[PDB]
């Protein structure tokens, strides 16, 4: 769109997908492996935290290797780290993602298990390499004609981290607001395993009724909308809470009853909304695990954990000029050239 993108001599025939924060997308044709794939123009250098977002992004879809993960096929960039101004990352080319299709098709209960399984059997494979994805949502889960459902965009990955969790109440915090747990801002800076289950929870919801289980406004409006359907969070749950300000302001509440969830999604399979309670459980230490998830009944048709893969190994960049993190960039992308 007279923007600039260089991809010779390997990819050519473009056509623009979509844009965003990120940058842009298009598809082409992979002249030497057959068919058309999907590349993304990264111009991220000026700033630190858009170089963290890429070096996430790049180091981590590299080592990871999985079905229900996008891969990196390729990286595009100058030859010397002067010249580097952007970054063109390739990769397989899916026809949609959740977001769309849940914006013109009510999804039948079959298609929601095997996408929700799919969901669940990729975030197996990202927390046994101990990492964290932090923005679960319904557009960063690509699709394609066959239902085969990809994990994309990990610009917010961190390792998990449950030692150093803990924050302050109404702490700030980047990931999409709609899929934010309650403990974000009540206690925790997102780094356990618990966020993403939240976030999954989430996206069943929406999958079941098109639209957002908990849409919140703004930042304290996300907390009001969870404990509008929740209810009050029990003494036990309160008495887990950590801050001082987020168990005066929880006990300055009114006592509001738990919306049940066969009154919200009243033609839901009653397997669905079992799990679905369990990912939306107000606290974290009693919420399910990804792989107590997959074993739930509502997923019995395709459970099989010889079929669900882990990393091979663990995985184990704050305020790292953005000098240092363009040198690493450089760096990681190096196998490629
Ligand atoms: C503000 C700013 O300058 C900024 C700069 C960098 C930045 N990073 C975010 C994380 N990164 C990503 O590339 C994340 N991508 C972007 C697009 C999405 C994706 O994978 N789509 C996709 C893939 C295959 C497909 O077949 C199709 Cl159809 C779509 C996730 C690195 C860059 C964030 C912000």
């Amino acid at each position: 769109r007279g923007q600039v993108f260089d991809v010779g001599p390997r990819y050519t025939n473009l056509s623009y997908i979509g844009e965003g924060a990120y940058g842009m997308v298009c598809s082409a044709y992979d002249n030497l492996n057959k068919v058309r794939v999907a590349i993304k123009k990264i111009s991220p250098f000026e700033h630190q935290t858009y170089c963290q977002r890429t070096l996430r992004e790049i180091k981590i879809l590299l080592r990871f290797r999985h079905e229900n993960i996008i891969g990196i096929n390729d990286i595009i960039r100058a030859p010397t780290i002067e010249q580097m101004k952007d970054v063109y990352i390739v990769q397989d080319l899916m026809e949609t993602d959740l977001y769309k299709l849940l914006k013109t098709q009510h999804l039948s209960n079959d298609h929601i298990c095997y996408f929700l399984y799919q969901i669940l059997r990729g975030l197996k494979y990202i927390h046994s390499a101990n990492v964290l994805h932090r923005d679960l949502k319904p557009s960063n889960l690509l699709l394609n004609t066959t239902c085969d459902l990809k994990i994309c965009d990990f610009g917010l990955a961190r390792v998990a981290d449950p030692d150093h969790d803990h924050t302050g109440f109404l702490t700030e915090y980047v990931a999409t607001r709609w899929y934010r747990a309650p403990e974000i801002m009540l206690n925790s800076k997102g780094y356990t395993k618990s966020i993403d289950i939240w976030s999954v929870g989430c996206i069943l919801a929406e999958m079941l009724s098109n639209r957002p289980i908990f849409p919140g406004k703004h930042y304290l409006d996300q907390l009001n909308h969870i404990l509008g359907i929740l209810g009050s969070p029990s003494q036990e749950d309160l008495n887990c809470i950590i801050n001082l300000k987020a168990r005066n302001y929880l006990l300055s509440l009114p006592h509001k009853n738990k919306v049940p969830w066969n009154r919200l999604f009243p033609n839901a399979d009653s397997k669905a909304l079992d799990l679905l309670d369990k990912m939306l459980t107000f606290n974290p230490h009693k919420r399910i695990e990804v792989e107590q998830a997959l074993a739930h009944p509502y997923l019995e048709q395709y459970y099989d954990p010889s079929d669900e893969p882990i990393a091979e190994a663990p995985f184990k960049l704050d305020d790292l000029p953005k000098e240092k993190l363009k040198e690493l960039i450089f760096e990681e992308t190096a196998r490629f050239q």
